[PDB]
């Protein structure tokens, strides 16, 4: 070690100024609410020996007379006055609990306290505010408490001899103490950790104090003792290191810091006899180390004994350092364990004098303060926890989770039980209900394939208007015909099962007979854009391994394709054919399609999940066969799998639009205004520019609509509402899903769009598909917890990434909780409490902008569409319009 010098103990200099100590003069700079009160209640109060008690109290410990000269310093009083009690008298009085009920200072005037006494009949209550400067958490309980009841007992009894008072201690440490042996070599451990400190805990928000507390009994505070030391660890270290699982429960990162204040009065002769602030934050490094929770609360318990050893070096100081190093906002320590443990019994217990019925420490810089504390026997846990600092439920449901981990130490002998357990689940019972009750989607997909559906209707309804293309209609016959022409053709040129047949082509009826024929056929078909690069068709076609290649007759001599690879149009070169059915040979869990998605991966999708989607959107909105859906994604685009197999499987009518680049919301009000669509389905920002256009005419051409499926993107906060305004009825829906999850996994109703939402919703989860929300070991998370995405389902998930199994095996894992097949989505959210999703982007934490922009894009690892306006209710850039992606959506890789 390293010896500390001697205590020199002046008794002279007692009036004359010493300096605030660090957690003090921390406090006297944030005031530009901070104080402690309790509340006891007793039958009968005697004020007179109450009042002698607090003379004394005040006469006796010079910290109850101490103020603070307005210069910063602080200095002893001598004659303070008379103490202020200050009697409320309620006991005739009828809601006497209602003038009561209405309740709640400067160390420039006298009392650093606040003495009350309120008398109700056939009871007292005393009321002691107090002032988180004067005196420190033990100063309160040791010493003042301690007295209070022993003098109370006996106003003239015994008081100890004040040796060595106060205003030495602080001259000692500040002076003699700081600086030299011990110090210097304390001062290099947190030096040589400053950069190895991880954030305080980071919990959910939201965008007064409240308490929740237990009280381990006798026997169980006995057994909590006996289960630390069993690992070597102090009830204090047990706790500490109980407190930091359950805080990862919710934490958006496993390593935080945690302000374990110590009360270290340095052994000093006398000292624990006088009153102060003896506060020494030291900061403890929360990482996880070992495999069970025995091991990392060991671990843990570790690194905070030698961050004891070197307590001599102040925390206040660490921390302005730390602020030095990094940001000063970015070093607060709000999360606090208080810990009483281990000081020396005290006298007396407050309990004797009256049994409390309040108190809340209002400490500031302090959002949750998990206090350890001993009463008459007991263990008082309690978690004073500032309101407002934490979304919905979060504090009360770890408090649910912490008293359940103590639980089960208390009843599993260590080296068993939770103890050699890897993980504990912190989902609150109501996390677990709730999401049970929310993703309790399991329902039949019968094995039919997906043409075999659509042949069905076009039997079932042969004159329904199929396809409606470029003003050339199409009838469920003609188009079921069509198809069949271009099945047995095709199977005649050998498309073995499973084959894939590219389809490439642009927006136009020939589409749906190609894709309907190809599945007839036995294959798989491929889509891709017919207006990529000349070399990026070829390319995906090869690197897929397909051959066949159905086209429209229209720029097919502008295909540069090979030989081995055949080629036919379908508007013309398919018309000598059978209309003679062709009987399935394909499985539901074998391949309808293969979409394409840092290098470009391909997207096998099954018939089963496909048949599921369609299954559902129709049961999930009545679609009948009256709807007519405007099919305005492409068919390389995901979005499209239901224009393709959803109302076709049932007597509804697609209504393909004018092949488009950019996106030309003139057509499309127009198209669905004369084809009287009522269904819209593509990205948010196309069904925007379409409620543009059909906004500023005097028609009513999107009038229609009854239903708008958006998804894909950010569906935007105003959207649902203008949209709503044209045609009254139309009930608006947001979507959306990886591609990897067949088109649209999970919807949201937009009714009523929140105003203080930084978001729409994402959903809850559709048929037969689970939405999970993991941490980085792939365990469920409770509300408000930030995870990673996994939708879980055994037939709504792609098969795998077309070749490439490696990928396929990464991105489509077996979650640990249950063996449920999921897939990683890369998409980041957090469960809500009514069981739905919010989606907060995808690794876009350095993310909330629009947040602000619109209360205009988000930043990037800022661009608005006027002045210098930076923090306006709190590198700008603004731009006309902002940049679409290929189908739609928001650009934002585009922007830097
Ligand atoms: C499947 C689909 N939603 C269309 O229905 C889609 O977007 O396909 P994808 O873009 O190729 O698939 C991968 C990613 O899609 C992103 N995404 C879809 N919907 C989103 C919403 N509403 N908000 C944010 N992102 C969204 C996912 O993030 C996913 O990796
Ligand atoms: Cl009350
Ligand atoms: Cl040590
Ligand atoms: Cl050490
Ligand atoms: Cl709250
Ligand atoms: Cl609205
Ligand atoms: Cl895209």
């Amino acid at each position: 070690a390293a010896e500390l010098p001697p205590l020199v103990p002046e008794p002279g200099d007692a009036g004359q100024p010493f300096p605030l100590t660090p957690t003090q003069q921390a406090l006297w700079v944030g005031r530009a609410g901070c104080y402690g009160y309790f509340e006891w209640e007793r039958p009968e109060l005697d004020l007179a020996r109450y009042r002698r008690a607090w003379e004394r109290l005040v006469a006796h410990h010079p910290g109850l007379r101490t103020v603070v000269r307005p210069d910063g310093t602080q200095h002893v009083l001598e004659r303070p006055g008379p103490v202020p009690i200050t009697v409320e008298d309620l006991r005739q009085d009828p809601d006497a609990v209602r003038r009561l009920e209405e309740s709640r200072l400067d160390p420039g005037t006298w009392p650093m306290f606040d003495l009350r006494v309120v008398l109700l009949s056939g009871r007292v209550r005393v009321q002691l505010g107090i002032d988180l400067q004067l005196m420190d958490a033990s100063s309160l309980f040791l010493n003042l408490f301690s007295d209070l009841v022993t003098l109370y007992d006996d106003p003239d009894a015994a008081l100890a001899s004040q040796k060595l008072a106060f205003r030495d201690f602080a001259r000692w440490l500040e002076e003699d103490v700081r600086g030299g042996a011990r110090w210097r070599a304390d001062w290099a451990y947190w030096q040589e950790r400053l950069d190895g400190l991880p954030p305080a805990p980071d919990l959910p928000a939201a965008r007064k104090f409240e308490r929740c507390m237990v009280r381990c009994p006798a026997e169980e505070f006995a057994l909590l003792r006996e289960r630390a030391l069993a690992h070597g660890l102090t009830e204090t270290e047990l706790l500490v290191g109980a407190f930091a699982e359950v805080l990862r429960g919710w934490s958006s990162d496993p390593a935080f810091t945690l302000n374990v204040p110590v009360f270290q009065r340095f052994d000093v002769p006398g000292i624990e006899d006088v009153i102060g602030d003896y506060t020494n934050p030291i900061l403890l490094e929360a990482r996880p180390e070992g495999r069970t929770v025995a091991e990392r609360i060991v671990a843990l318990a570790a690194r905070l004994r030698a961050d004891t050893r070197h307590a001599s070096v102040n925390g206040v100081e660490v921390l302005r350092e730390l602020a030095r190093r990094r940001g000063l906002a970015a070093a607060a320590m709000p999360v606090v364990v208080t810990s009483l443990l281990g000081l020396p019994s005290a006298a007396r217990s407050i309990t004797e004098f009256g049994t409390e019925v309040h108190s809340i420490t209002q400490t500031p810089q302090v959002s949750l303060d998990f206090q350890i504390r001993p009463e008459d026997g007991e263990l008082r846990l309690v978690w004073d926890h500032r309101s407002g600092a934490f979304a919905p439920g979060v504090v009360e449901g770890a408090f649910e989770a912490f008293l359940d981990l103590v639980g089960r130490m208390l009843a599993d002998e260590p080296g068993h039980g939770v103890w050699e357990a890897p993980f504990a689940d912190m989902r609150s019972r109501r996390d677990r209900a709730v999401w049970n009750e929310t993703n309790d989607t399991a329902e039949p997909v019968p094995a039919v394939l997906l043409q075999e559906r659509f042949f069905a209707q076009a039997r079932r309804t042969p004159d329904a208007e199929a396809v409606v293309a470029s003003g050339l209609r199409l009838t469920y016959d003609e188009l079921a015909r069509h198809a069949y022409r271009i099945g047995n053709t095709l199977r005649e040129r050998g498309v073995r099962p499973g084959d894939l047949v590219g389809v490439v082509m642009e927006k136009g009826w020939e589409q749906y007979a190609a894709v309907y024929g190809i599945l007839a056929a036995g294959g798989a078909y491929l889509p891709i854009d017919a207006a990529s690069p000349r070399g990026r068709v070829a390319r995906l076609l090869e690197s897929a391994g397909a051959g066949i290649v159905l086209t429209q007759s229209r720029l097919r001599d502008e295909l540069d394709l090979p030989a081995g690879t055949t080629v036919l149009r379908a508007d013309t070169d398919f018309e000598t054919a059978s209309t003679a059915p062709l009987t399935p040979v394909q499985g539901p869990d074998d391949p309808a399609y293969v979409i394409y998605t840092g290098e470009p991966k391909g997207v096998v999708v099954a018939h089963r999940g496909v048949a599921n989607l369609v299954r559902d959107v129709r049961r999930r909105f009545a679609v009948t066969p009256a709807d007519r859906l405007l099919a305005l994604s492409g068919l390389h685009f995901d979005a499209s799998v239901y224009d393709v197999f959803g109302p076709l499987a049932c007597g509804a009518t697609v209504v393909v639009p004018p092949p488009f680049r950019r996106a030309e919301p003139d057509v499309w009000a127009e198209l669905v205004r004369d084809e009287r669509v009522t269904f819209w389905n593509s990205v948010p920002v196309l069904l925007e520019l379409l409620v543009g256009e059909a906004e500023s005419r005097d028609d009513r051409p999107l009038a229609t609509l009854r239903l708008a499926v958006v998804s894909g993107d950010w569906i935007p906060l105003d959207l649902p509402g203008r949209a709503r305004a044209q045609a009254p009825g139309l009930r608006v829906v947001g979507s959306g899903g990886p591609t990897e999850t067949i088109c649209w996994s999970l919807f949201h109703p937009i009714d009523a769009v929140d105003p203080q939402w930084t978001s729409i919703p994402y959903g809850k989860p559709i048929a037969n598909q689970r939405y999970y929300i993991v941490d980085r070991d792939l365990r469920p998370r409770p509300t408000w917890a930030r995870g990673e995405m996994a939708v879980a389902s055994p037939l709504g998930l792609a098969l795998g990434y077309l070749n490439d199994p490696e990928r396929t095996a990464a991105k489509f894992v077996t979650l640990p909780g249950t063996g449920e097949r999921a897939y990683l989505t890369g998409d980041f959210g957090r469960l809500l409490p009514d069981g739905g999703i919010e989606i907060l982007g995808r690794e876009d934490f350095q993310g909330q902008r629009i947040e602000l922009g619109e209360i205009g894009v988000r930043a990037a690892v800022a661009d608005v569409v006027l002045r210098e306006h930076l923090s306006a209710e709190l590198a700008i850039r603004l731009l006309p319009e902002l940049p679409l992606t290929a189908n739609g959506k928001v650009d934002r890789l585009a922007l830097a």
